């Protein structure tokens, strides 16, 4: 709400509950967490994934664009010697 | 559930707060970083099509450029 105003106000909060309503609330968290990491995992997997094939697929680009650019200044020459 | 009767309660109340703050903030950390691994991995994906077709269109370039370099090889 307000950054250091919250964590005031939040701060409280926990102050006033119980250890075993915060060992509740906490185990909660954790569960949050252990999924998320997970997607985690999963994200960065395919992220890698991605990254191979723009890699591999830039590389065939670039082996074609160069062919073709020679081609290219071959077929200049030999036109223009006509 | 009690692998954990143990672990949160050998600690002080304001020790679990402590953790539990902590916690928070990294759950936070975390769901930028997901965030940032969705979008770039979607990203990546238009990435990819975008050069399945310059590739698709540097190959219809790549066969007239080699047909006259076949027609000029042909005249010599």
């Amino acid at each position: 709400d307000f950054s250091e105003t919250y964590e005031r106000y939040h701060t409280e909060s926990l102050q006033n509950m119980s250890k075993q309503e915060l060992i509740k609330e906490y185990l909660e968290l954790e569960k949050s967490l252990s999924r998320m990491e997970d997607e985690n995992n999963r994200l960065r997997l395919e992220s890698k994934r991605l990254d191979a094939r723009v890699r591999e697929l830039e590389l065939e680009l670039d082996r074609l664009r160069a062919e073709n650019l020679q081609l290219l200044t071959e077929n200049e020459l030999h036109r223009q010697q006509e």
